[PDB]
């Protein structure tokens, strides 16, 4: 398995672009890697498919995006069709799927599903999600199981909160949408916060602490 | 770390309870543990103020509620009254806070903070969730770092489908809320179908096969 934090894997793989080797391709960008366990299946079908609806809010984050599931290419890109049409987009793929064969990246990265194995007994990859920054290292994950399609929409959410808060003082609270009131970290003096959140506001508790601090989103 | 479908740990932790065996404690029942960095921190009172909101929500579902830091008992005993302040709901702390001073769970779990550690050196946990079903083993995880709070509308959408498809042959698509129409596993049969899902719907694709199968919530 993968910890947050981790430098993910500079893997190499065959996909539908060719073989890839992970940090080449990846760059200095965000990115978010996610997987299904079996092409031509129905949820994971809506799942690529809401991807490819998605992909303008994911480039207009810098966000590059990458499938992956134990599948063969040749299943990818006839599978691919199908996922098109359910989406409703015409146009190119605008994400590569990895190939996963081997599983050797299913079992490095403690994505195989519980439940969903082939006929033979291959382990597949569940629905998991990583995304990784353009240092290279871990930032969130989620493992959902296959019976389970994902929120892509808190996936776009979560992408907000960390691109902010890599670059400023502030922490997204439970349920923070974009341009919403942000908590000042506890590191943040008050001497400091003067100047860099003069509109703070320190919530009284009945513990004392001054710690419950809220701040307009910065821009960024 | 753990992965989808090991059993969980069965620990034994100290909380706001008291000392606490893990599978004791859950039961045969659904279970959400979930983490966060350190008591009397903003993002956080956030969070366990708004599980306090939903406490009512994960009840009517059969899901027992537990959180967990590195903090001591105390402590989460005095922060807790800020937790009920902030939640704006009056009355006895809705669920127990696991306290893992020694890390040992913080550990075990994968659950280890990227970026906070204490002014001593110490590891925090992240803001990790853990669902378990009443057979104990884990069923979905999120691990998301100190700086993002969580969603706890999107825990609930999950724990509707993982308990939906536990007791039904289909899967929920992309984005379902309750109500919504699921897909039809593949292994189900044309043959299974007439009978299971009467409404089902089969919708064309290029590819020709007859997999995309979309029925009424069961």
């Amino acid at each position: 398995g993968i910890t947050l934090g981790e430098v993910f894997p500079n893997f190499e793989a065959d996909s539908t672009i060719g073989k890839l080797k992970f940090h080449d391709w990846l760059g200095n960008s965000w990115g978010v890697l996610f997987s299904h366990p079996r092409d031509f299946t129905p949820v994971s079908t809506t799942e690529l498919g809401r991807v490819i609806q998605l992909e303008g809010d994911f480039k207009k984050r810098g966000v590059k995006l990458i499938a992956l599931s134990c599948d063969n290419v040749a299943d990818h890109k006839e599978w691919s069709e199908d996922v098109k049409c359910l989406s409703g987009v015409k146009g190119d793929m605008p994400y590569p799927i990895i190939a996963d064969e081997t599983r050797e990246l299913a079992v490095k990265l403690g994505m195989v599903d519980p439940d969903e194995r082939t006929s033979t007994g291959m382990p597949l990859t569940c629905r998991a999600v990583f995304i990784i920054g353009p240092d290279k290292k871990l930032k969130l994950s989620i493992l959902y199981p296959a019976t389970t399609g994902r929120n892509f929409s808190e996936i776009l959410r979560v992408i907000d909160s960390l691109q902010l808060t890599a670059q400023k003082k502030v922490a997204t609270p439970a349920d923070w949408q974009p341009g919403d009131r942000c908590m000042v970290v506890p590191g943040v003096s008050a001497e400091e916060a003067k100047t860099l959140f003069p509109n703070m506001e320190v919530k009284a508790v009945p513990s004392g602490k001054g710690y419950l601090r809220y701040t307009p989103q910065p821009k960024s």
